[PDB]
């Protein structure tokens, strides 16, 4: 019938920039539409938001697809660029670049380039991730001043490593690093994401660049949804039963007879595994939507097919409507059930699910 | 570009399935290559294997992508049709199907086509997922016997539960019960995968269905390799180095702070992440190979970077090769340090990893 399919709302998309530009008023927006917008499509979250100020990638191929694409917005290179050779493209394409070390610097410097390129100087404040140290970024920071291959004045972006823990003082630590270094500087300052943007107003500045919250979906683990801050949840995972068989009661399902039933039951074969992006770690008892009523997982999710509990004499038959996650069902919710990140459950699924857009 | 990548071995797939054949002599080969062939490539996975006797799937849509792909060779669907009005198509594309419920049954009693069908009627042995019950298998059976669409002798197909614990008596029931609805019946047999064609002999039959170690890959959760059983790894999954950075004693790494040093070093960041498929649930501590060496992972693995410890004086650069699993280490190795089954490592990969094939 209809197998794994990923419905992809675009009203609630256009809906949260929109919502999140009145979190954040004074700011401009890059959406961040990194790993196929993480899992929602990567050229078609562009498609839909032309609103956007600019548009962010992990990598300069996903850069390339959004020209190829048709995409003429500003794209922003979160991780720079890996080739001192890309830069030709780099600066035709007018991307804007995130410069952490040594050796993007020095290819700006001695690069022969047709028209200066955009950059963002990334600053490590407290993350260790990527980004100059602060004992080597006025140093850094004076050489990109001094390009002439860099378009003036150089910006300044760094990212939060706990933001979604208010109550460490790692956040406002990051901040204080930030703000020492861009006292008296010129250039638009960006630091926050979903989780600086809801929780931290101090951390929004010149650009903020929301991801998981442009989605739906929270950036924190207490159970709260997209919902809670007024966004609304833009993905729906959904599939179909093809099967509902009798079973009987101490009778076990799946591989390693990892559950036993009680009961005689009817149990429901449902088109989804890890091998479209479903969380084989999910435990039997989480929740999945069979014609819109919530039922159990029950034994281990195989790479094709997830078994649910539908009741003795459930009348639910193959071809019936499954909703893994959407409407009714958070993804967050599923995250607390099998306690995956929601950022890896709507991001790693695989290219075997349909994709669909709709409104 | 040389960013993440998925390297698939051509000479090891067709080795394994050579080396299988001598494992199971007497057998005909599946060669079970849905979920995008376990992550290697569905149409390339086929078209390296020209000597499969048929090619396995999970859905229909795979089938055809077979068929668009120009492979001629038989293709089971091991989960039959999910639609009645798929039955023409499916004579017609000479696929062969499953039967395991009362719909597809009735469709293929009604239908009209201009050939018959080849089935491979399912049964449920022990594993309570697909397939028609011992006590409904008979009168099930004989209706397909009478089909004027159904391509006589009727074949029978299972599936095992638990053939990777041979402690436990799951598989000799399975059998048990296998053995005795085929006394007496033409047509071919077929209940063994990888599990079954390694540790149980008296499985084989006509037909066996290598999934997991056709790929090199173990299917037992014992540390065993593929190379245990003389099948060659042929996935590599790799990327590169993004940056090499200074770091001190104290200090937190990634989300969380999860990870502080207790020394100076120096940290490389890995252009890998869960949004190319890589385990989120992978530890501090986790192996990857760089420039050939062991590192290990150093705080939470990211959507599209990963973080590893390389040592106060490493004389690694930005731009130097990465192996998060290929030669010198085995997916089960990260299979057990991850705690994430090897089937849904290699399988659970995104559309962001570019496939390469070599010899
Ligand atoms: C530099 C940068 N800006 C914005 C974002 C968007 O964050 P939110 O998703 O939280 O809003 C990320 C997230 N990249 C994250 C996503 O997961 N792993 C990462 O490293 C980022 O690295
Ligand atoms: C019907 C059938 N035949 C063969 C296999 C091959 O198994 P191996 O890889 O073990 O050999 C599978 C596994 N499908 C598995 C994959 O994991 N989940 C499943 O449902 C299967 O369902």
């Amino acid at each position: 019938m209809q197998a794994a399919t990923v419905v992809i709302n675009r009203r609630a998309l256009r809906h949260n920039l929109q919502r999140l530009r009145e979190l954040a008023p004074a700011s401009k927006m890059v959406a961040v539409v990194k790993a196929n917008a993480y899992g929602h499509g990567l050229l078609e979250t562009a498609r839909t938001l032309p609103d956007a100020d600019a548009f962010g990638v992990a990598r300069l191929e996903e850069a390339l697809r959004l020209r190829a694409g048709g995409i003429t917005k500003p794209v922003l290179l979160l991780e720079g660029f890996f080739d001192a050779r890309d830069l030709p493209t780099i600066s035709a394409q007018h991307f804007h670049t995130a410069v952490h070390n040594e050796e993007q610097l020095a290819a700006l410097e001695e690069a022969s380039l047709d028209e200066p390129v955009t950059v963002w100087m990334k600053l490590d404040t407290g993350m260790h991730r990527l980004g100059v140290r602060p004992e080597q970024a006025e140093a850094f920071y004076h050489r990109l001043t001094q390009c002439k291959n860099v378009r003036q004045p150089v910006n300044i972006v760094s990212h939060f490593a706990r933001a979604d823990e208010p109550k460490c003082g790692a956040t406002e630590k990051q901040l204080a690093i930030f703000n020492t270094f861009c006292e008296g500087k010129p250039g638009q300052r960006s630091i926050a994401a979903s989780g600086g943007i809801l929780l931290w107003p101090q951390s929004h500045f010149d650009w903020v660049r929301p991801g998981i919250i442009l989605y739906g979906v929270s950036p924190l683990e207490d159970r709260s949804t997209g919902a809670d801050f007024g966004c609304q949840p833009v993905m729906s995972l959904t599939s179909s039963l093809i099967a509902v068989r009798e079973h009987k009661a101490g009778e076990p399902v799946g591989y390693g007879g990892t559950w036993v039933s009680e009961r005689d039951t009817r149990l429901g074969v449902v088109a989804m595994g890890y091998g479209d992006g479903y969380p084989r770690a999910a435990p039997s008892g989480t929740p999945v939507l069979v014609n819109g009523r919530e039922v159990p997982i029950v034994g281990r999710v195989a790479m094709d097919m997830i078994c649910v509990d539908l009741g003795p004499q459930a009348q639910d038959k193959a071809g019936d409507p499954v909703i893994l996650w959407g409407e009714g069902l958070p993804v967050e919710r599923i995250a607390e059930m099998t306690k995956v990140s929601a950022y890896e459950l709507i991001t790693r699924l695989t290219s075997r699910v349909a994709m669909k857009y709709v409104d």
